[PDB]
Protein backbone atom coordinates (compact mmCIF):
# COMPACT_ATOMS: atom_id res chain seq x y z
CA UNK A 1 0.00 0.00 0.00
CA UNK A 2 1.27 3.14 -1.61
CA UNK A 3 -0.13 6.53 0.25
CA UNK A 4 -1.40 9.63 -1.67
CA UNK A 5 -2.64 12.21 0.48
CA UNK A 6 -4.54 14.65 -1.37
CA UNK A 7 -6.30 18.14 -0.17
CA UNK A 8 -9.08 20.15 -1.45
CA UNK A 9 -8.77 23.71 -0.90
CA UNK A 10 -10.90 26.59 -2.45
CA UNK A 11 -13.67 28.89 -1.76
CA UNK A 12 -17.30 28.08 -0.38
CA UNK A 13 -19.57 26.81 -2.89
CA UNK A 14 -16.99 25.71 -5.88
CA UNK A 15 -18.06 22.08 -5.57
CA UNK A 16 -14.73 20.05 -3.42
CA UNK A 17 -17.66 18.45 -1.35
CA UNK A 18 -19.18 17.41 -4.61
CA UNK A 19 -16.12 16.00 -6.18
CA UNK A 20 -15.20 14.49 -2.85
CA UNK A 21 -18.29 12.50 -2.80
CA UNK A 22 -18.50 11.78 -6.61
CA UNK A 23 -14.72 10.01 -6.26
CA UNK A 24 -15.78 8.09 -3.40
CA UNK A 25 -19.23 6.77 -4.71
CA UNK A 26 -17.55 5.84 -8.12
CA UNK A 27 -14.76 3.83 -6.22
CA UNK A 28 -15.46 0.39 -3.88
CA UNK A 29 -14.48 0.77 -0.40
CA UNK A 30 -9.76 5.99 7.61
CA UNK A 31 -13.26 6.09 8.92
CA UNK A 32 -11.92 7.05 12.49
CA UNK A 33 -10.89 10.09 11.34
CA UNK A 34 -14.66 11.67 10.42
CA UNK A 35 -16.79 12.39 7.48
CA UNK A 36 -14.59 14.83 5.28
CA UNK A 37 -11.85 11.82 4.52
CA UNK A 38 -12.25 9.48 2.09
CA UNK A 39 -10.11 6.36 1.08
CA UNK A 40 -10.19 4.98 -2.25
CA UNK A 41 -7.30 2.76 -3.56
CA UNK A 42 -6.86 3.19 -7.52
CA UNK A 43 -4.92 1.40 -10.38
CA UNK A 44 -2.49 3.88 -12.18
CA UNK A 45 -0.31 2.49 -15.03
CA UNK A 46 -0.52 -1.16 -13.80
CA UNK A 47 0.07 -0.45 -9.90
CA UNK A 48 -1.93 0.19 -6.97
CA UNK A 49 -2.65 3.60 -5.40
CA UNK A 50 -3.73 4.46 -2.26
CA UNK A 51 -5.69 7.69 -1.87
CA UNK A 52 -6.47 9.66 1.12
CA UNK A 53 -8.71 12.49 0.02
CA UNK A 54 -9.54 15.44 2.64
CA UNK A 55 -11.98 17.71 2.35
CA UNK A 56 -11.95 19.70 5.98
CA UNK A 57 -11.48 23.21 4.41
CA UNK A 58 -14.57 24.61 5.62
CA UNK A 59 -14.77 26.19 8.58
CA UNK A 60 -11.96 20.10 13.15
CA UNK A 61 -7.89 19.62 14.43
CA UNK A 62 -7.01 18.61 10.54
CA UNK A 63 -8.98 21.60 9.31
CA UNK A 64 -6.54 23.74 11.32
CA UNK A 65 -3.71 22.01 9.83
CA UNK A 66 -4.76 21.84 6.22
CA UNK A 67 -1.84 23.25 5.04
CA UNK A 68 0.53 20.91 5.93
CA UNK A 69 -0.83 17.43 5.86
CA UNK A 70 -1.08 16.91 1.78
CA UNK A 71 1.57 15.20 -0.66
CA UNK A 72 -0.44 17.14 -2.96
CA UNK A 73 -3.17 20.01 -3.31
CA UNK A 74 -6.02 20.53 -5.25
CA UNK A 75 -6.90 24.16 -5.72
CA UNK A 76 -10.84 24.63 -6.79
CA UNK A 77 -12.64 27.22 -8.52
CA UNK A 78 -15.81 27.61 -10.47
CA UNK A 79 -15.52 28.31 -14.00
CA UNK A 80 -18.57 30.29 -13.27
CA UNK A 81 -17.28 32.61 -10.59
CA UNK A 82 -14.40 35.20 -10.90
CA UNK A 83 -14.31 35.10 -7.38
CA UNK A 84 -13.68 31.76 -6.81
CA UNK A 85 -10.22 32.12 -9.23
CA UNK A 86 -9.14 34.65 -7.74
CA UNK A 87 -9.59 33.25 -4.16
CA UNK A 88 -7.35 30.40 -5.75
CA UNK A 89 -4.45 32.92 -6.17
CA UNK A 90 -4.82 33.51 -2.36
CA UNK A 91 -4.56 29.51 -1.63
CA UNK A 92 -1.68 29.61 -4.12
CA UNK A 93 0.15 32.09 -2.30
CA UNK A 94 -1.17 30.69 0.96
CA UNK A 95 0.17 27.40 0.38
CA UNK A 96 3.67 27.86 -1.07
CA UNK A 97 4.20 30.40 1.85
CA UNK A 98 3.16 26.85 4.05
CA UNK A 99 6.01 24.69 2.35
CA UNK A 100 8.59 26.91 1.02
CA UNK A 101 10.83 24.34 0.31
CA UNK A 102 9.11 21.05 -1.22
CA UNK A 103 7.50 20.80 -5.03
CA UNK A 104 4.53 20.16 -3.42
CA UNK A 105 2.09 19.15 -6.97
CA UNK A 106 -0.59 21.64 -7.22
CA UNK A 107 -3.54 21.29 -9.56
CA UNK A 108 -5.35 24.28 -10.15
CA UNK A 109 -9.13 22.35 -11.18
CA UNK A 110 -11.97 24.63 -12.50
CA UNK A 111 -14.93 22.88 -11.74
CA UNK A 112 -18.90 22.46 -13.16
CA UNK A 113 -17.89 23.08 -16.67
CA UNK A 114 -20.52 21.50 -17.79
CA UNK A 115 -22.16 25.42 -16.56
CA UNK A 116 -21.48 26.61 -20.03
CA UNK A 117 -23.51 29.34 -20.05
CA UNK A 118 -22.57 31.36 -16.83
CA UNK A 119 -18.52 30.48 -17.56
CA UNK A 120 -16.74 33.47 -15.67
CA UNK A 121 -13.24 32.16 -16.59
CA UNK A 122 -12.05 31.18 -19.45
CA UNK A 123 -10.30 27.99 -20.10
CA UNK A 124 -7.77 29.92 -21.35
CA UNK A 125 -7.45 32.33 -18.45
CA UNK A 126 -7.21 29.04 -16.43
CA UNK A 127 -4.55 27.55 -18.58
CA UNK A 128 -2.26 30.70 -18.42
CA UNK A 129 -2.64 30.65 -14.75
CA UNK A 130 -1.12 27.23 -14.40
CA UNK A 131 1.30 28.11 -16.74
CA UNK A 132 2.59 31.42 -15.42
CA UNK A 133 2.78 29.80 -11.69
CA UNK A 134 4.41 26.66 -12.26
CA UNK A 135 0.76 24.14 -12.03
CA UNK A 136 -1.07 21.94 -13.67
CA UNK A 137 -4.87 22.52 -14.97
CA UNK A 138 -7.77 21.00 -15.51
CA UNK A 139 -11.34 21.49 -15.68
CA UNK A 140 -14.04 19.03 -14.70
CA UNK A 141 -17.70 18.84 -13.99
CA UNK A 142 -18.59 16.34 -10.37
CA UNK A 143 -22.58 16.98 -12.00
CA UNK A 144 -21.43 15.07 -15.21
CA UNK A 145 -18.41 13.31 -14.21
CA UNK A 146 -16.24 15.30 -16.23
CA UNK A 147 -12.52 14.38 -15.73
CA UNK A 148 -12.86 13.21 -12.51
CA UNK A 149 -11.25 10.12 -13.07
CA UNK A 150 -8.74 12.26 -14.88
CA UNK A 151 -8.00 14.50 -12.14
CA UNK A 152 -7.42 11.63 -9.35
CA UNK A 153 -4.90 9.41 -12.05
CA UNK A 154 -3.31 12.88 -12.54
CA UNK A 155 -3.05 13.79 -8.90
CA UNK A 156 -0.97 10.43 -8.69
CA UNK A 157 1.02 10.75 -11.76
CA UNK A 158 2.35 13.91 -10.53
CA UNK A 159 2.92 12.52 -6.69
CA UNK A 160 4.98 9.85 -8.04
CA UNK A 161 6.96 11.68 -10.20
CA UNK A 162 8.15 13.85 -7.64
CA UNK A 163 9.05 10.64 -5.57
CA UNK A 164 10.02 8.16 -7.57
CA UNK A 165 13.15 7.70 -9.99
CA UNK A 166 13.52 8.91 -13.43
CA UNK A 167 13.70 5.03 -14.44
CA UNK A 168 10.30 3.74 -12.47
CA UNK A 169 8.42 6.90 -14.16
CA UNK A 170 9.62 5.58 -17.40
CA UNK A 171 8.02 2.58 -17.33
CA UNK A 172 5.12 3.82 -15.95
CA UNK A 173 5.01 6.50 -18.55
CA UNK A 174 5.85 3.42 -21.28
CA UNK A 175 3.10 1.76 -19.81
CA UNK A 176 0.73 4.68 -20.24
CA UNK A 177 1.44 5.46 -24.23
CA UNK A 178 1.35 1.52 -25.06
CA UNK B 1 -1.63 18.35 -22.66
CA UNK B 2 -2.62 17.60 -19.20
CA UNK B 3 -6.61 16.31 -19.39
CA UNK B 4 -7.25 18.63 -22.06
CA UNK B 5 -7.36 19.08 -25.88
CA UNK B 6 -8.57 22.14 -27.39
CA UNK B 7 -10.52 23.01 -30.63
CA UNK B 8 -11.16 26.89 -32.08
CA UNK B 9 -14.25 26.71 -34.27
CA UNK B 10 -15.45 29.87 -35.92
CA UNK B 11 -18.71 30.57 -37.02
CA UNK B 12 -18.70 32.35 -40.47
CA UNK B 13 -21.56 33.49 -42.87
CA UNK B 14 -24.05 35.80 -43.59
CA UNK B 15 -26.77 37.92 -40.80
CA UNK B 16 -29.76 35.80 -40.35
CA UNK B 17 -28.60 32.50 -41.28
CA UNK B 18 -28.71 31.37 -37.50
CA UNK B 19 -25.08 31.44 -36.30
CA UNK B 20 -26.07 32.55 -33.11
CA UNK B 21 -29.17 30.06 -32.53
CA UNK B 22 -26.50 27.20 -33.20
CA UNK B 23 -24.16 29.13 -30.51
CA UNK B 24 -27.36 29.05 -28.21
CA UNK B 25 -27.39 25.16 -29.01
CA UNK B 26 -23.70 24.79 -28.11
CA UNK B 27 -24.03 26.08 -24.99
CA UNK B 28 -27.23 24.16 -23.57
CA UNK B 29 -29.69 27.77 -23.81
CA UNK B 30 -22.40 35.50 -25.12
CA UNK B 31 -19.28 36.26 -28.69
CA UNK B 32 -17.64 32.79 -27.17
CA UNK B 33 -18.60 30.10 -25.55
CA UNK B 34 -16.43 26.87 -24.02
CA UNK B 35 -17.54 23.34 -23.79
CA UNK B 36 -15.99 19.82 -23.80
CA UNK B 37 -17.93 16.95 -24.95
CA UNK B 38 -17.07 12.79 -25.57
CA UNK B 39 -16.34 12.33 -29.78
CA UNK B 40 -15.41 8.77 -30.20
CA UNK B 41 -14.63 7.68 -26.71
CA UNK B 42 -12.32 10.96 -25.96
CA UNK B 43 -12.79 14.32 -24.58
CA UNK B 44 -12.89 17.79 -27.15
CA UNK B 45 -12.65 21.24 -25.71
CA UNK B 46 -14.16 23.19 -28.25
CA UNK B 47 -13.67 26.59 -27.88
CA UNK B 48 -16.72 28.40 -30.62
CA UNK B 49 -16.17 31.89 -31.73
CA UNK B 50 -19.31 33.52 -32.79
CA UNK B 51 -18.30 37.18 -34.03
CA UNK B 52 -18.33 37.35 -37.70
CA UNK B 53 -19.40 40.46 -39.19
CA UNK B 54 -20.11 41.27 -42.99
CA UNK B 55 -12.92 39.55 -42.06
CA UNK B 56 -8.51 38.40 -42.87
CA UNK B 57 -7.79 38.03 -39.09
CA UNK B 58 -10.82 35.74 -38.05
CA UNK B 59 -9.65 33.55 -41.29
CA UNK B 60 -6.79 32.73 -39.23
CA UNK B 61 -7.91 32.12 -35.54
CA UNK B 62 -10.03 29.01 -36.07
CA UNK B 63 -8.38 25.20 -36.40
CA UNK B 64 -11.97 24.89 -37.91
CA UNK B 65 -15.32 26.62 -39.79
CA UNK B 66 -18.27 26.34 -39.91
CA UNK B 67 -20.11 28.43 -42.84
CA UNK B 68 -23.22 28.36 -42.52
CA UNK B 69 -26.23 29.51 -44.94
CA UNK B 70 -29.58 29.40 -44.89
CA UNK B 71 -31.73 26.65 -46.71
CA UNK B 72 -34.22 29.52 -47.28
CA UNK B 73 -32.16 31.78 -48.49
CA UNK B 74 -30.05 31.36 -51.67
CA UNK B 75 -27.86 34.59 -51.58
CA UNK B 76 -26.74 33.63 -48.15
CA UNK B 77 -25.48 30.09 -50.09
CA UNK B 78 -23.82 32.25 -52.55
CA UNK B 79 -21.76 34.14 -49.84
CA UNK B 80 -21.22 30.88 -47.83
CA UNK B 81 -19.55 29.76 -50.96
CA UNK B 82 -17.58 32.30 -51.23
CA UNK B 83 -16.63 32.29 -47.50
CA UNK B 84 -15.50 29.20 -48.74
CA UNK B 85 -12.71 30.02 -51.31
CA UNK B 86 -11.52 32.93 -49.52
CA UNK B 87 -10.81 30.74 -46.46
CA UNK B 88 -8.82 28.01 -48.58
CA UNK B 89 -6.88 31.10 -50.20
CA UNK B 90 -6.80 32.65 -46.60
CA UNK B 91 -4.90 29.39 -45.30
CA UNK B 92 -2.70 28.49 -48.35
CA UNK B 93 -0.45 26.02 -46.29
CA UNK B 94 -2.85 23.96 -44.24
CA UNK B 95 -6.05 22.01 -45.10
CA UNK B 96 -8.24 23.71 -43.02
CA UNK B 97 -11.58 21.19 -41.58
CA UNK B 98 -15.05 23.10 -42.86
CA UNK B 99 -18.38 22.15 -42.63
CA UNK B 100 -20.92 24.02 -44.96
CA UNK B 101 -24.33 23.90 -42.84
CA UNK B 102 -27.44 24.03 -44.39
CA UNK B 103 -29.49 25.70 -41.51
CA UNK B 104 -33.62 25.99 -41.19
CA UNK B 105 -34.38 22.45 -42.61
CA UNK B 106 -37.56 22.85 -40.84
CA UNK B 107 -38.52 25.05 -42.98
CA UNK B 108 -39.49 22.67 -45.41
CA UNK B 109 -42.61 25.11 -47.49
CA UNK B 110 -39.50 28.02 -47.92
CA UNK B 111 -36.72 26.37 -48.99
CA UNK B 112 -34.93 27.68 -51.86
CA UNK B 113 -31.55 25.47 -51.96
CA UNK B 114 -32.37 22.22 -52.31
CA UNK B 115 -30.37 18.96 -50.49
CA UNK B 116 -28.83 17.52 -53.87
CA UNK B 117 -27.38 20.98 -55.10
CA UNK B 118 -26.00 21.39 -51.30
CA UNK B 119 -24.14 18.21 -50.86
CA UNK B 120 -23.41 18.98 -54.76
CA UNK B 121 -21.55 22.09 -54.28
CA UNK B 122 -19.75 21.02 -51.13
CA UNK B 123 -18.47 17.89 -53.55
CA UNK B 124 -17.08 20.75 -56.14
CA UNK B 125 -15.98 22.76 -52.89
CA UNK B 126 -14.19 19.66 -51.20
CA UNK B 127 -15.52 20.28 -48.27
CA UNK B 128 -18.50 18.42 -45.81
CA UNK B 129 -21.93 19.16 -45.56
CA UNK B 130 -24.57 18.97 -43.08
CA UNK B 131 -28.08 20.13 -43.05
CA UNK B 132 -29.36 21.85 -39.86
CA UNK B 133 -32.49 22.64 -37.51
CA UNK B 134 -31.12 24.94 -34.73
CA UNK B 135 -34.83 25.50 -34.20
CA UNK B 136 -35.96 22.25 -33.95
CA UNK B 137 -32.34 20.51 -32.56
CA UNK B 138 -31.77 18.41 -35.50
CA UNK B 139 -28.25 17.51 -36.29
CA UNK B 140 -26.43 20.14 -34.76
CA UNK B 141 -24.81 17.37 -31.85
CA UNK B 142 -23.67 15.61 -35.13
CA UNK B 143 -22.42 18.78 -36.63
CA UNK B 144 -19.88 19.52 -33.55
CA UNK B 145 -19.28 15.76 -33.33
CA UNK B 146 -18.05 16.16 -36.64
CA UNK B 147 -15.88 19.39 -36.71
CA UNK B 148 -14.02 17.35 -34.00
CA UNK B 149 -13.41 14.46 -35.93
CA UNK B 150 -12.37 16.36 -38.98
CA UNK B 151 -9.53 18.54 -36.97
CA UNK B 152 -8.41 14.79 -35.76
CA UNK B 153 -8.01 13.54 -39.22
CA UNK B 154 -5.13 16.47 -39.46
CA UNK B 155 -3.44 16.82 -36.30
CA UNK B 156 -3.35 13.17 -35.24
CA UNK B 157 -1.40 9.96 -36.00
CA UNK B 158 -3.06 7.95 -38.26
CA UNK B 159 -3.28 5.05 -35.93
CA UNK B 160 -5.32 7.21 -33.22
CA UNK B 161 -7.95 7.88 -35.91
CA UNK B 162 -8.01 4.31 -37.41
CA UNK B 163 -8.91 3.33 -33.60
CA UNK B 164 -11.72 6.27 -33.69
CA UNK B 165 -13.23 4.86 -36.84
CA UNK B 166 -13.16 1.33 -35.83
CA UNK B 167 -15.03 3.21 -31.96
CA UNK B 168 -17.42 5.14 -34.42
CA UNK B 169 -18.55 2.40 -36.59
CA UNK B 170 -18.88 -0.18 -33.86
CA UNK B 171 -21.23 2.72 -32.35
CA UNK B 172 -23.53 3.37 -35.83
CA UNK B 173 -23.55 -0.12 -36.15
N1 LIG C 1 -23.56 22.19 -12.12
C1 LIG C 1 -22.65 21.78 -11.23
N2 LIG C 1 -22.90 21.93 -9.90
C2 LIG C 1 -21.98 21.50 -8.99
C3 LIG C 1 -20.73 20.89 -9.44
N3 LIG C 1 -20.05 20.57 -8.32
C4 LIG C 1 -20.78 20.96 -7.26
N4 LIG C 1 -21.94 21.50 -7.67
C5 LIG C 1 -23.00 22.08 -6.83
O1 LIG C 1 -22.47 23.28 -6.24
C6 LIG C 1 -22.99 23.43 -4.91
C7 LIG C 1 -21.87 23.52 -3.88
O2 LIG C 1 -21.09 22.31 -3.91
P1 LIG C 1 -20.22 21.78 -2.68
O3 LIG C 1 -19.56 20.47 -3.00
O4 LIG C 1 -21.03 21.75 -1.42
O5 LIG C 1 -19.13 22.97 -2.62
P2 LIG C 1 -17.96 23.13 -1.55
O6 LIG C 1 -18.40 24.22 -0.60
O7 LIG C 1 -16.72 23.51 -2.29
O8 LIG C 1 -17.68 21.89 -0.77
C8 LIG C 1 -23.90 22.23 -4.67
O9 LIG C 1 -25.23 22.65 -4.98
C9 LIG C 1 -23.46 21.20 -5.69
O10 LIG C 1 -24.55 20.38 -6.13
C10 LIG C 1 -20.54 20.76 -10.90
O11 LIG C 1 -19.51 20.25 -11.39
N5 LIG C 1 -21.52 21.22 -11.69
N1 LIG D 1 -37.10 27.95 -38.42
C1 LIG D 1 -35.81 28.13 -38.04
N2 LIG D 1 -35.41 29.36 -37.65
C2 LIG D 1 -34.13 29.59 -37.27
C3 LIG D 1 -33.17 28.48 -37.27
N3 LIG D 1 -31.99 28.97 -36.84
C4 LIG D 1 -32.17 30.29 -36.60
N4 LIG D 1 -33.45 30.65 -36.85
C5 LIG D 1 -34.03 32.00 -36.70
O1 LIG D 1 -33.34 32.90 -37.57
C6 LIG D 1 -33.18 34.17 -36.94
C7 LIG D 1 -31.72 34.60 -37.05
O2 LIG D 1 -30.90 33.73 -36.28
P1 LIG D 1 -29.47 34.21 -35.72
O3 LIG D 1 -28.89 33.15 -34.82
O4 LIG D 1 -29.55 35.53 -34.98
O5 LIG D 1 -28.64 34.37 -37.09
P2 LIG D 1 -27.14 34.94 -37.17
O6 LIG D 1 -27.14 36.40 -37.58
O7 LIG D 1 -26.39 34.15 -38.23
O8 LIG D 1 -26.44 34.80 -35.85
C8 LIG D 1 -33.66 34.03 -35.49
O9 LIG D 1 -34.88 34.74 -35.31
C9 LIG D 1 -33.88 32.54 -35.29
O10 LIG D 1 -35.04 32.22 -34.50
C10 LIG D 1 -33.68 27.16 -37.70
O11 LIG D 1 -32.93 26.16 -37.73
N5 LIG D 1 -34.97 27.07 -38.07
MG1 LIG E 1 -17.88 21.31 1.12
MG1 LIG F 1 -25.68 36.41 -34.58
Amino acid sequence: MTYYRVVLIGEQGVGKSTLANIFAGVHDSCEVLGEDTYERTLMVDGESATIILLDMWENEWLHDHCMQVGDAYLIVYSITDRASFEKASELRIQLRRARQTEDIPIILVGNKSDLVRCREVSVSEGRACAVVFDCKFIETSAAVQHNVKELFEGIVRQVRLRRDSKEKNERRLAYQKR
